[PDB]
Order: C-alpha cells, then sequence, then structure tokens
C-alpha cells in the first residue's frame, strides 16, 4: 500500500522578489535555452519563460514539481523493497539494491537520486560498464557512467573505473556515490534541483544546466518513481521569494 512520510521541510526565504531574482538571472548568465514544441530542437528562452521557470511559488504548490525542492544530499532510509519496485528490468542493479542504500547512507545522497542516476547511465551499450570490462588482466565497473565519453563510453567509462581502482561492483557504488557527492552537492547551497539550477543563493555562481526546463523534468522523473514505489519524499529545502505572499511566512 501507499506509504506516507514525515516530511521535514527547510524554508528558505530569500531576500529578492522573483522578479529581481529574474532580473539578476538574465544579467549573471547567458544561453538559457528551452526544448521546441516536438523536442531535440533547442532555441533561446525568452525572459518571461526564464522567470516563469525560476517560479519557487508554482512549483511548491504542485505535487511533481516540489520535487524540485527534494534535499538531494538526504539519505531517506526507503523500503528498500520499495527500492527494487525501480530496479524491475534491470537485474544487474536490482541485485545490488543494498549496496546502493548503503553508499546512499554513507556518502550522503537521496537513494532514488543516486539509483535514477545509476538508471539512467547503464543503459543500452553502457550496462557493460556495470557488468565489468576488462583491462590489462583485471576487470573494472561503473554503476554511474563515470567519466564515459559520449563518443567512446566503455573505453572512456572503463578506464575512468580502472584509474579509480573500481575492481569490484561494491567499490563502483561506493566510489562512484562518493563522486556524486562531490561533483553534484558540493555546495550546501545546491542540494536541490531547483538551487543546482538557479543558484539562488549564490546570484552568478555555477548553474547546472542551461536547460530552463532542467529541474522541472528532473523533478518530474523523480516525482514518477516515489509515485512508482507508492511512497513520497521526506527532506525538502523550498526556496520562496520575498513577494511570495502564499509561503513567505508558512
Ligand atoms: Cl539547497
Ligand atoms: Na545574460
Amino acid at each position: 500500500a501507499f506509504k506516507h512520510v514525515k516530511s521535514d521541510i527547510k524554508i528558505e526565504k530569500l531576500n529578492v522578489t522573483l522578479n529581481d531574482a529574474a532580473k539578476k538571472q538574465i544579467n549573471n548568465y547567458t544561453s538559457q535555452q528551452v526544448s521546441n514544441k516536438k523536442n531535440d530542437a533547442w532555441r533561446d528562452a525568452s525572459a518571461t519563460e526564464i522567470k516563469s521557470a525560476m517560479d519557487s511559488g508554482t512549483f511548491i504548490d504542485n505535487e511533481k514539481q516540489k520535487y524540485q525542492f527534494l534535499d538531494l544530499s538526504k539519505y531517506q532510509g526507503i523500503d528498500k523493497n520499495r527500492i527494487k519496485c525501480m530496479l524491475v528490468d534491470r537485474p544487474t542493479l536490482l541485485k545490488h539494491t543494498d549496496d546502493f542504500l548503503k553508499a546512499a547512507k554513507d556518502k550522503h545522497v537521496n537513494e532514488v537520486y543516486l539509483i535514477s542516476h545509476a538508471l539512467l547511465e547503464t543503459g543500452a551499450v553502457k550496462s557493460e560498464l556495470a557488468n565489468g570490462v576488462e583491462i590489462d588482466g583485471k576487470k573494472y565497473y561503473n554503476f554511474y557512467g563515470v567519466g564515459a565519453l559520449d563518443k567512446d563510453p566503455i573505453k572512456t567509462g572503463a578506464e575512468y573505473a580502472k584509474k579509480h581502482g573500481w575492481d569490484t561492483p561494491e567499490k563502483a557504488i561506493s566510489g562512484g556515490a562518493d563522486f556524486i557527492h562531490k561533483h553534484f552537492l558540493s555546495s550546501t547551497d545546491q542540494n536541490t534541483l531547483y538551487s543546482m539550477r538557479w543558484n539562488p543563493k549564490n546570484p552568478g555562481e555555477h548553474q547546472y544546466a542551461t536547460d530552463i526546463k532542467w529541474a522541472e523534468s528532473n523533478a518530474t522523473i523523480i516525482a514518477d518513481f516515489y509515485k512508482n514505489m507508492k511512497t513520497e519524499g521526506k527532506y525538502f529545502k523550498y526556496f520562496v521569494y520575498k513577494d511570495d505572499s502564499k509561503h513567505l511566512n508558512k
């Protein structure tokens, strides 16, 4: 059955209106893009679209879009049997459920986000990184496509694994999680898809994507996974602009 979870929400109230945040956004970055109607056709995002994409006010109140605020650096403790639901069509990952969860706990990564990286990264040809690739005798594994260049995934992914001593699937799963934390969660101000994307606390500093819908799409995906498991997230950090009445106090 559906399992409700006691939410732990932090409300980051920003000392700027959404309007002023958009104004800072257009003046601090370049090449903000958005998809066309028929996808795989990027174009320039207008200011109105940028501002809409920045609207934490609409996202907070949305069932799926609130996941733009899920805290990706926090291990939740989701029942491992529920997690196996995400790994139905992925035997090799399914079997490592326990390893993914221990790595999520030890390296500080939300388990759904961690597995979604493994799921969406061992697909098609890349699955061979998860099964192991041989090299000069030993063998090496890569569960998140770390360092796997799109031109030559296996050689690069495997050589990266080799370079990092990932000679066991457990070492790759653990090491790979430490990589995800170090790379995507290295800043305390960018532990959510929303803050990763707009860096509202450090105007002008690194944003993780130029596609204005990057957080939206990735939140839909995480939300769907939780829904597929019949449960929900626990830790969230909402970003709220100073002109958002409906949430500035709450
Ligand atoms: Cl954050
Ligand atoms: Na600009």
